């Protein structure tokens, strides 16, 4: 595994993010955890690809060009902003807006989001 | 596992952070990953408990009251700031200062750091 990869157990729903990579295969519920590769699921890009906007002091990330649902069983569980050697994670909940604000000094950033149904998505400025 | 717990494989060195919890036990290299519980290792608190300094527009986190080494065989691998539903991670490298700045408008925060040898430490304001 490599730093910042996200892995899911499809049995029990554990989802983890790698902070230090290594060669071992991550396992949960007696099977290999699935690597949630970004932008690989068949789903509406308009609702899943993050849109990155500047704000005073940082960035606002919206999921997506069309606001994604935030329902009990279908919501954006978190949005991340990646820059340099930083990974900023904003967890979200049903009933909230599908967006996040990050205060950061960084000219180049990557935004990620994870949808509990449609998996892992990213964009960059 | 629960959100924001940190688990290490003691065989290959994978370290992961939980983004979504669940009931299965995380496994790597055919053994249960170790839960890296904060402030449990026998290590100098002066060099490991984060120091949280309020600054204009956020917090500066220093590891620790005495600066921790940042050597190839002994360094702080990351510092995090936790506030409500955020987890901001700053990765570090040998040769860098053992500190991080986070722009987080929150009165109450928890700072964490992970040392490659002495494990996982936290403090709160
Ligand atoms: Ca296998
Ligand atoms: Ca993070
Ligand atoms: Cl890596
Ligand atoms: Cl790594
Ligand atoms: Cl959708
Ligand atoms: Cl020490
Ligand atoms: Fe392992
Ligand atoms: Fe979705
Ligand atoms: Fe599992
Ligand atoms: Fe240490």
């Amino acid at each position: 595994p490599e730093r910042l990869q996200v892995y899911k157990c499809e049995v029990c729903g554990n989802i983890v993010e790698v902070l230090n990579g290594g060669i071992g295969e991550l396992v949960c519920c007696n099977q290999d955890m699935k690597l949630m590769s970004e932008n690989t699921v068949d789903a509406a890009k308009a609702k899943h690809v993050p849109v990155i906007e500047k704000i005073d002091g940082g960035y606002k990330v919206k999921v997506g060009a069309v606001a994604h649902p935030m329902e009990e069983k279908h919501y954006i569980q978190w949005i991340e902003l990646l820059a340099d050697d930083k990974c900023y994670t904003q967890f979200l909940k049903p009933g909230q807006a599908p967006e996040a604000v990050f205060l950061i000094e960084a000219a180049k950033v990557v935004a990620r989001e994870y949808c509990n149904i449609h998996g892992h998505w990213k964009a960059e400025n």
